[PDB]
């Protein structure tokens, strides 16, 4: 147990319950790029661009226990994340939860931000004998006594998530699976405060370029990473 397992239940929960609905008009469609399909709602509060995204895509090839473990496991983090200066971890709650603190590249002409959040990354059984079961990673802001000082950032607040569900072909007898027959549906969902003063037409022309471009490099680098080993689900 940590202090924050009660935490961590409620921000998962609240992501099984509303994060996975179905987009079915207050849901802006920004961009659409084959199965990955970006939307967005523009909302402001005390006049700083706060803007729920949420994307769906669908990924050949791969788990949803995969998918999970890239985006979570920090020992790869540098293999596919673009935006990061630099990380810490803080602390380490258990295995499936750390505390990091990192640095963004600036996006001009806004101040550097930093963050500092609690990741996790857990399996939600399925609801009923008829659901699929989950993986899901969760990226939220918290706040610690041995937060970094530095003087250059703004400090952003995140509520962040990767939600997968794993479609396969059942084996057919004594058969295993193939990659061919696996398809992970991704749901991921991404609520950012800036924390401070930033231009609205930047930060709307910046989520637009890179969350598209976010979820095509990172989901072909599980791909890339995966391809000819041993599948686990
Ligand atoms: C422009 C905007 C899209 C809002 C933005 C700006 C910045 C840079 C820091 C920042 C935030 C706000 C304003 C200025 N700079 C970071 C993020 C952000 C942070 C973390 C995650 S994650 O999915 O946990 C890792 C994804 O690669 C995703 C996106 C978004």
């Amino acid at each position: 147990t940590h202090r924050f397992v009660q935490k961590v239940e409620e921000m998962v929960q609240n992501h099984m319950t509303y994060s996975l609905q179905d987009v079915g008009a207050n849901w802006q469609l920004v961009v659409e790029e084959g199965e990955m399909k970006v939307y967005r709602r523009e909302v402001e509060e005390n006049g700083i661009v706060l803007d729920p995204l949420k994307a769906t895509h669908a990924v050949k090839g791969v788990t949803g226990h995969e998918v999970c473990n890239y985006f979570w496991n920090v020992d790869v983090r540098n293999d596919w994340e673009t935006t990061i200066e630099n990380f810490h971890v803080v602390e380490t709650l258990a295995d499936n939860a750390i505390i990091i603190y990192q640095t963004h590249k600036r996006v001009w002409p806004a101040s550097q931000r930093d963050v500092l959040y609690l990741s996790v990354i857990r399996k939600i059984p399925a609801l009923t004998e008829n659901d699929p079961e989950t993986w899901i990673v969760c990226n939220f802001s918290v706040d610690h006594d041995s937060a970094p000082l530095n003087n250059r950032c703004v400090r952003a607040k995140i509520n962040v998530a990767m939600i997968c569900q794993t479609l396969v072909s059942p084996p057919e007898g004594n058969q295993e699976i193939s990659r061919d027959n696996i398809l992970c549906k991704i749901t991921y969902v991404a609520n950012v405060n800036p924390g401070g003063w930033a231009p609205a037409s930047v930060l709307r022309a910046v989520a637009k370029r890179e969350y598209p471009k976010f979820l095509k490099r990172f989901t072909s680098y599980v791909q890339e990473k995966t391809a000819g080993k041993p599948i686990l689900f």
